């Protein structure tokens, strides 16, 4: 039987991927072990029942872990020093045992990994859990044909569309971090060459130009994705409804109820991310631009950024909106009464997007958001960004007319004509014989070849 690590970067965001991914491994008949932090196993349920499900391996004591009182690049050499040192001594002893790990498959965002994989004489390869387009990005940031301030007004990158220096990541919304996060972003590029491969939540149909292009720097690139959970797609993993290892412990919903009880694609399902803070004053042109449209929405909105509501606001809309602190996204994005999605363009909510058929209105925060509401709107093709001012707040009017034009407006049909062939193609990926299917089975047979 084959062995392999998988090791995630701690946050959430980018555990998920992994976690989906190793799903897909165990079904064709790969034991895997998750390499992780006793932060990450003591808040997450990861241990499955079963003679196939994931091995969690804690490596670390909790001594990594991030203080609130540290600088960007003081909680990054201090994760690396400690969990350098924990995989060595992980290693040390898993690869003298009685069935050693084959490969460690590792977030691209801890590329001192492939060092350690180096000395031990392990298969290794990066998982790039973000979009291909942002490989391409960090790439010619990495080898200067792109700068951190942007060097023109029209970038112009090989096998990529034209981008703008607003649809480039936006870093510095910390102008503290800025530097350490390019820095870190840049540096997932740079020992490639010894990597056996390339991994990336991406699939061909979506990036396929830019994936050609990632295969010109010399090393085999792997799609892989959506890691968006198997009862949403091809439906061939039983019970996959949710992203997680461990079986699935169901909260008491009020949100699908609701939505039962609305006009088939009829309610914009709002949420502009679990972990974006949003300033009052543009939390309320969002509100208000929203209300004014007269549509059914539910919001998910969580208490911390709720208690920043217009006072009066969610009385107000009373009727036509449900503002409630959690649904489940998947449910609600895969529920028939929801014609709309209102997101920040994170990259797995712009997967499920894309997986359930569900046409946007994108309000990009940070970071890769930028870049992923560009695709959305110009490549792909399935939904409008909001238009934003100098100042970058975006008006209750410009809230509304992006949600009217996306929902009512003359390329409506087109946006729902294109997510529903998003959809299709995205099942057809990591379905039988799907190029993403066919990645994860030519990988596994490579496996086999130990």
């Amino acid at each position: 039987d084959t062995h392999i690590l998988v090791f995630p970067f701690p946050s959430q965001g980018h555990i998920n991927p992994l976690l989906q991914l190793s799903k897909r491994l165990i079904a064709k008949g790969i034991k895997v072990s998750l390499v992780t932090t006793l932060h990450v196993s003591n808040h997450l349920q990861l241990q499955g029942a079963y003679s196939n499900s994931v091995k969690i391996e804690v490596i670390s004591d909790g001594s990594e872990d991030r203080l609130e009182t540290d600088t960007m690049r003081q909680t990054l050499d201090r994760f690396r020093q400690k969990m350098t040192k924990n995989l060595e001594d992980f290693l040390q002893k898993a690869m003298v045992s009685s069935n050693p790990p084959k490969f460690i498959l590792y977030d691209s965002t801890m590329p001192w990994v492939l060092e350690v994989a180096k000395e031990f004489g392990l298969d290794r390869a990066p998982f790039y859990t973000q979009s291909c387009a942002l490989n391409s990005i960090n790439y010619h940031v990495l080898h200067g044909q792109l700068k951190l301030p942007p060097e023109t007004p029209t970038i112009s990158l090989p096998s990529m569309p034209l981008l703008r220096p607003s649809d480039l990541p936006a870093y510095d919304f910390d102008p503290a971090s800025t530097d350490t996060i390019i820095d870190l972003l840049t540096s997932q590029y740079s020992n490639i060459q010894d990597a056996n491969l390339l991994f990336c939540n991406t699939f061909d149909k979506l990036e396929g130009e830019i994936i050609q292009w990632m295969e010109t720097l010399g090393r085999p690139v792997k799609t892989v994705g959506p890691t968006v959970p198997s009862a949403y797609l091809d439906k061939r993993v039983e019970n996959d409804k949710h992203y997680g290892l461990s079986l699935f412990k169901p909260n008491e919903d009020v949100c699908l109820k609701w939505l039962d009880s609305k006009p088939s694609g009829s309610v914009l399902y709002v949420s502009y991310g679990s972990l974006v803070e949003m300033g009052e004053e543009q939390l309320k042109e969002l509100a208000l631009g929203i209300k004014e449209t007269g549509k059914f929405f539910l919001w998910v909105v969580r208490d911390t950024e709720a208690e920043k509501l217009p006072p009066n606001f969610v009385e107000s809309v009373a009727e036509k909106g449900l503002v409630v602190s959690w649904c489940s996204q998947l449910e609600v994005l895969a529920h028939p009464s929801v014609g709309c999605f209102f997101t920040h363009c994170g990259w797995n909510s712009t997967l499920e997007a894309l997986c359930l058929g569900v046409p946007v209105v994108a309000f990009p925060q940070w970071a890769d958001q930028v870049t992923n509401a560009k695709f959305l709107e110009d490549v792909w093709k399935v939904g409008k960004r909001v238009k934003r001012n100098e100042q970058r707040l975006a008006s209750k009017e410009e809230v509304r007319s992006c949600i009217w034009e996306v929902m009512e407006g003359e390329r409506a049909s087109e946006f729902k004509s294109n997510s529903m062939e998003w959809k299709k193609w995205a099942k057809e990926a990591v379905d039988e014989g799907g190029s993403s299917d066919k990645n994860i089975e030519e990988f596994v047979a490579m496996l086999k070849q130990t």
